[PDB]
Formats: structure tokens, C-alpha cells, sequence
């Protein structure tokens, strides 16, 4: 049901088709801030509710410029809706397509991105599992936003300990999607791909694949280095920070680490938040501090925002 949701949010444009989700425009009401809302059916998702509820819990523990920001969970009977910053420049999957293949100096760029998403993900204690470009959003800036649940499919992505459902780490794993994503970027089409599920696995275990001849000698070495099918043999996130190939037109590691991080509650949001809500300054920062992802959440996020756009934090 969408009761509450309409009490929140002016809904626009679908932007998002999909087969368990759909993805709308919106605008927040109070704020006047757009947002993309992600609408996922229960009964739809089934006995995988409680593992995208888990996903939805670790997406609240990621703040970071290169990955989706969340503002809002909001669960019904039959449906839950995710309130997500909104992304305008659309899929890396659509951006490849689109210029056929990148140079190699702008997919060095865009790859830096990923590796600092990437990086930072697993410095909090979790990995992705499903890295490929339908995952990957273009902000108005043309800067990678880091999404999931984006729709033979992720399996030519899959590292071969995972496709085999063995023991994995990961890290590991999403080292070795890393380094499909690297040789798309480059190619226009996948190292490992078939018309079968069987074939195009047997291919990816083999971890043979066609070098084509505008590939550098750099790009050559870390490809090899990323897809390794044994995974103890794969280049580690360490050593891809400082990679030379990653060093390579700008000479500094790749800066990994949340450059917004929420270290204690903006002054400015908790004032604007207090005269609208009619409360005291500590009743208000106590209610912001539960991080429940409801309305308030939401709202002082959105402020939060504002405030870094250089707008007046105002509510309306
Ligand atoms: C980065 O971690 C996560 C991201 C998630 O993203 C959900 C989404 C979205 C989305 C779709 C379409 C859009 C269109 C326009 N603008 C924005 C859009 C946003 C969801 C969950 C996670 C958590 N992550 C999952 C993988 N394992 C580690 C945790």
C-alpha cells in the first residue's frame, strides 16, 4: 500500500523497469528534494524477504560519495519501499553500449570509483557478490554511484569458486567481478561468453579469453593479475589501490575512504528539524540518533544535503 508513502512523497516518472521491482521519481515533500524510490513486492520476493532485509540493514551501515546513498525504508503489508538518491545519468551498462568502448584513460578514471566503493564496502565488514555495470549508476556529475538488486545475467561476473558454490571470500570475488568489469570497459564484451549457461562456465573455469590488440601492455598484466581462477593468485584490494596501471595518469592511490562520514549531527539540520517538529535541541538530536530510516531520517538527510549544495537548510 501506498498511504503513508503519498503522505511523504509526490511520485513522478517511472524511471526503473524491472521483474521483482520497479524504480520512480519522486519528490520529497518537505525538503522539495528529488529522490528515486525502489518498490519491491513481498509476495514477490518470497523466502528471499529475509536476505534483502539483511542487504537493506548493511546498505544503512554504508555512507560513502561513491555509493547509493538510503534515506527512507518504509515496509507495508505487501510491499517495502527504498528512498535512494537519485542517480540521473543511468546505468555504466548503457554507457558502455552507447560509446562502444572507453579509452583507456577514461576507464581508468570510472574503474577508480569502483575500487573506492569496492574498497570501502569491504572496510566495513561486507562485499558485494554481484558486481557488473547494471550496478553501477552515473550521478549528474558523471561519478559511479555503487547500487544492487539491479536486473545468463550476473553469471558471466561470477568468480569460479563461486559459481561452484564452494568456499569464498568475498573480497575475492568481488576482485575477480572487478576485473570482468575492467576488460568490458575496455572491449565492449566479455572475456567468458556463450549461448549456454553450461558453456559459458566451462569458459570462465578455464579462464581463457581473446586479448584484443588495442589492449596496452599495463592493462594486459592486470587483468591477468585480477582474474586468476584461484583465488589465493588474485591481486588483493591492497595491492590494487596503489596499482601501477591504477597510478597511471594520476599518480596517487585511490582515496577509498567516505569523504562525508556521520561523525556527530550537523548543527544547522538538528535546528531546522527542532522549530519544524516543535521540540527542544536534545529531544530532537535523541530522536535523529535512533537511525530508525523512517520520515526523520529521511528529512535530515535531505537537509543534510542542502546544506552541502549550498542551499538554505529549510524546510518547507
Ligand atoms: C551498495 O549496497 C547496496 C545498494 C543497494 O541499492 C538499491 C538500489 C537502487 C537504485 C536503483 C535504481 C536507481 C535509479 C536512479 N537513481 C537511483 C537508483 C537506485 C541495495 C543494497 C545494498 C547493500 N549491499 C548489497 C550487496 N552486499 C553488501 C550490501
Amino acid at each position: 500500500d501506498y498511504d503513508e508513502l503519498l503522505k511523504y512523497y509526490e511520485l513522478h516518472e517511472t524511471i526503473g523497469t524491472g521483474g521483482f521491482a520497479k524504480v520512480k521519481l519522486a519528490c520529497h515533500i518537505l525538503t522539495g528534494e528529488m529522490v528515486a524510490i525502489k518498490i519491491m513486492d513481498k509476495n514477490t520476493l518470497g523466502s528471499d524477504l529475509p536476505r534483502i532485509k539483511t542487504e537493506i540493514e548493511a546498505l544503512k551501515n554504508l555512507r560513502h560519495q561513491h555509493i547509493c546513498q538510503l534515506y527512507h525504508v518504509l515496509e507495508t503489508a505487501n510491499k517495502i519501499f527504498m528512498v535512494l538518491e537519485y542517480c540521473p545519468g543511468g546505468e555504466l551498462f548503457d554507457y558502455i553500449i552507447s560509446q562502444d568502448r572507453l579509452s583507456e584513460e577514461e576507464t581508468r578514471v570510472v574503474f577508480r570509483q569502483i575500487v573506492s566503493a569496492v574498497a570501502y564496502v569491504h572496510s566495513q565488514g561486507y562485499a558485494h557478490r554481484d558486481l557488473k555495470p547494471e550496478n553501477l549508476l552515473f550521478d549528474e556529475y558523471h561519478k559511479l554511484k555503487l547500487i544492487d538488486f539491479g536486473l545468463c545475467g550476473s553469471l558471466a561476473y561470477a568468480a569460479p569458486e563461486l559459481i561452484q558454490g564452494k568456499s569464498y571470500l568475498g573480497s575475492e570475488a568481488d576482485v575477480w567481478s572487478m576485473g570482468i568489469l575492467l576488460y568490458v570497459l575496455m572491449c565492449g564484451f566479455l572475456p567468458f561468453d556463450d549461448d549456454t549457461a553450461a558453456a559459458l562456465v566451462a569458459k570462465i573455469m578455464r579462464g581463457k579469453y581473446d586479448v584484443p590488440k588495442w589492449l596496452s601492455p599495463s592493462s594486459i598484466l592486470l587483468l591477468q593479475q585480477m582474474l586468476q581462477v584461484d583465488p589465493k593468485k588474485r591481486i588483493s584490494m591492497k595491492n590494487l589501490l596503489n596499482h601501477p596501471w591504477i597510478m597511471q595518469d594520476y599518480n596517487y592511490p585511490v582515496e577509498w575512504q567516505s569523504k562525508n562520514p556521520f561523525i556527530h549531527l550537523d548543527d544547522d539540520c538538528v535546528t531546522e528539524l527542532s522549530v519544524h517538529h516543535r521540540n527542544n535541541r536534545q529531544t530532537m538530536e535523541d530522536l535523529i540518533s535512533l537511525w530508525q530510516y523512517d520520515h526523520l531520517t529521511a528529512t535530515y538527510l535531505l537537509l543534510l544535503a542542502k546544506k552541502a549544495r549550498g542551499k538554505p537548510v529549510r524546510l518547507r
